[PDB]
């Protein structure tokens, strides 16, 4: 009568929820163990296949991360997962050990979440604070609170009370299954950097992911995706020279959008829209995976 | 007996599509003030510069006893940190408003005529005095040190978004009810008089699978400081840590901050700051941690003292 | 090659837009000329009765009217307009005589808001300060604000920049041809008044309603719908005695629920969900055109 | 040398599923402060009420020599309406702190334990005193004044909506950076000390198709004053407004307030509040409003003199 939940743990900071065993037949998969300020392209391959191969063996997952860089993860494998079941991340903001610890609820939330039927479909979620967000929008707004994960733009897809969510919005953007992004073959991913925009800001942060070779720059551009001067110069220089260039916000809501102060098609350049700076980087790296085409590239901007 | 009111122009998109033209553009504003105006530059302040930044607070300093009060037109995207650096730096005790419009004059529903009104206002009102550098915008008193631009593109995106707003404006009053804590204007030590230049502060940005080449080229290049952006509570991915871990022990400054935007970067949390000389920002985003780095550079480059600074200033 | 807009005009703080003209043919009608403070049941059955009738003469609506109750009206025309075709509605928060007026720009992101394809089925809009909202979320959050108009729980549909809207959300709950209530033939409205929970509450109005012989009272509880002693008992008394009760909250954001501190169930009693206590209101009047059993309206409340 | 704390207990959900009990639940709580607890009443906050506030406000006031701080532990519900009382009538100068919890302390991961712990934390910290009265909620000090319940469910709902936070707690420690500006404690004129009960005031919902039943059965009742909940800018229903006037003339105090969540009910908008003798409530929400207007009828019953007092408290 139970669903089949796997825990896919990958460390952070979050058995001891013996509750589990009311909603759920769990079993645990250690994958990694860091802290998510480590994440890197290799956990992330890693994760993609593992719930693509195991797909079939399970009705739902759950992911235990990091709160650091949860949003990043949680778009990589929005993108990438194939799999048409739900895939729900979790960490906490607090210590196990530590007073009123959130892991324990998060993790009961978070399975809810993946039993859930009215959950496949949705992308890959994640939940925190007794909110179901998906993993484009998603983002850490505060850097010690607990309800600091919120999809800023356009909202939760649902609230969870007594173990049931009342979804009532799920994303347009194209995700899983509806992507191009296979990564069942690739053992490593194109190289993109991202760099800071400010008063009197250094164009050195640029010019040594230009001399690097790098593959793409993410701008973290101040208000409307725009570039400090010498930025901007060195930039237009790597969008003609091999390297792909989009530009985002340092800015933490709010889109970087076509037709403003830069003339993208002159440069060669994207610009993210919703996406900051660490999310664009995903698409970006997985666009390259098929393009190099800044006009392809952009469409890939404008549809997930 | 109205207010005399100096407007210094810097350009941004309320300048856009100088100063003489946007006084007549805001014909009500001799309701209130007897407004004069200077250009001081004509830039978008995404070119906003340590040379700008000087030029501002000599300028005040200098011009204080000649006027009631100062409202700067600017432009929205680095505002924020032109606003922060002018709190640690101008020691005139008459008000300072900063000013920009995130819809250009001509367009629809344009926002820069009610807003410079309304940074006059301000720059007027009496009790606007020892609140520190100001930020007006969408009917909103905002301190320098706690405002950033929250939205890429709304006429409200300016937020003080820790520690809230000072006070509120209608019908041309404001009701204050705050007023910052930290030390600013003519309780800081930041004496800029006879700088010709600020010290070199770059800010790196952390995420997953982060390349410690920007950060490595910043420390060949001699800088003084280096910002980290962080991720959640001013952590860095280790390739960054382990380059401003060695730049810190030969002396470069070394300031966690986070790239998430609201909140401390605390200090006992998973980094030991006293370990590896480096400095917590609290609540300034990184933007605003160069602002106060680049002026501690000026006094110190003891990490303790630059700490105390982080929390005083 | 432009649309047929019809703007319908109520009044409110909101020819003078000639730019208008670069997007749609535009037709304004006079409904009726007041301050939102005074808009009533009449007035909506009017506004219905004139969409329904005058579907097939434009490609879309957009309704001027005060901000005050704007978030009432767009609720009922999204429960009770069959037209699948764009209603948008717009307000302004600065008289149109003063400086920086909002009132211009909001009516042309409405018209371009009425007159964009991708905007039908996406129920009843209101369009203010470049944002698409839906009719059954959005709410009034400052007395002053140009920016007031959010939707509170569950976000906005869309963002306008330039003219062109990136559409990332539509409402799950049933609207307008997906909904029963149908108003064409009814000239009146069943009676539904608010009352409002504090410390020391009186249940005197809670009282003058159930002696008027209401059909319908919304609480404008505390917490999650918590209802003052005395208040409870004068309504747990109506609920048995011919007057239907919603359970609200006075608390800006997140649900009144079901299984809380309030046996509904023992009482008779309906959990408004997300719908504050103006909105609950509006719903719980159209569920009375149709039933009175407060299962059956519990249901209502669960789907729309 | 640690401070003493005495909590007093009223109930809600964070003594609920015994103060006593909630002191070992949190042994903690031994490392910060030598507590002593008092159970004043037991009750859910949706049924607080003019005696428990009266009681409170004696005690605190009576036993201010006895203790260095107080904790108040109370529902959520009506928290912040508890909150402003005590912050107009506590005379004592020394904290006081209100906490309660919204999920029970038997659900899996109980906001109360850290909240009280919070609370005690904020208690014992001498930079608390002469802020008001406080709330302390998810690691976050808010004054008395401004919190409101934003949301019916979150850990987080409790937020100073208008002018923020007043500092924030990490590790123990608190940075504040702000202090309310209106005036409170020992600051105001209100003296509940020989008071056996509250003037009478009601609170009225305006909507579309208003009903004045509601407020013509308090007028009815002889009401010492009404609290509009109005619409916008505090604006009514005409039936309501209608209502309203009459009661007015004939001596009852009427405060037009707002259900809109943030902002104020401002003066000089669509309401002739002199022409009425009506009184703008500012940012104070209706049940907000309603606690200083209790306190304003206490002392004066002139629309005028009651106006001043919702401009100063
Ligand atoms: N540094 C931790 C933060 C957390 O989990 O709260 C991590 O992201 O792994
Ligand atoms: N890019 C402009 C933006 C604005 O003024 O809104 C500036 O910062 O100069
Ligand atoms: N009282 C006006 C407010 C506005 O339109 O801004 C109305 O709602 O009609
Ligand atoms: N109904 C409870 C809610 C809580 O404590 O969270 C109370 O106000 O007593």
């Amino acid at each position: 009568h139970l669903p089949n939940i796997t825990i896919l743990a990958t460390g952070g900071v979050i058995n001891a929820v013996p509750q589990l065993k009311d909603i759920a037949n769990v079993k645990g998969e250690q994958v990694v163990n860091i802290g998510s300020q480590d994440m890197n392209d290799n956990v992330w391959l890693t994760l993609a296949k593992k719930i693509n191969t195991d797909c079939d063996k399970t009705d739902g997952f759950v992911i235990t991360h990091g709160t650091d860089t949860m949003e990043e993860t949680a778009y990589f494998l929005d993108l990438t997962v194939k799999c048409d079941k739900p895939v729900v991340m979790v960490g906490a903001m607090r210590p196990s050990t530590s007073m009123s610890a959130d892991g324990p609820f998060n993790l009961y939330n978070a399975v809810v979440t993946a039993a859930d039927k009215a959950s496949a479909n949705r992308g890959v979620l994640v939940v925190m604070n007794d909110t179901v967000l998906d993993g484009r929008d998603v983002t850490k707004t505060n850097t010690t609170d607990v309800a600091t994960f919120k999809s800023v733009n356009y909202g939760p897809l649902g609230y969870i009370h007594n173990g049931k969510i009342d979804y009532q919005r799920t994303p347009a953007r194209k995700h899983t299954s509806d992507t191009p992004f296979d990564v069942s073959k690739l053992n490593e991913l194109p190289k993109v950097g991202i760099v800071y925009n400010y008063a009197n800001a250094s164009d050195l942060p640029a010019k040594a992911l230009v001399d690097a070779g790098y593959d793409g720059i993410v701008s973290a551009g101040v208000g409307n995706g725009n570039l400090y001067k010498s930025v901007f110069d060195t930039l237009a220089t790597a969008a003609k020279t091999g390297t792909a260039v989009v530009r985002s916000s340092r800015v933490p809501t709010g889109a970087t959008t076509q037709d403003a102060e830069v003339d993208d098609a002159k440069y060669g350049f994207v610009a993210s829209g919703t996406l900051n700076p660490q999310k664009a980087r995903v698409l970006l790296q997985l666009a390259l995976t098929q393009t190099k085409d800044p006009q392809q590239i952009q469409q890939i901007f404008n549809q997930y």
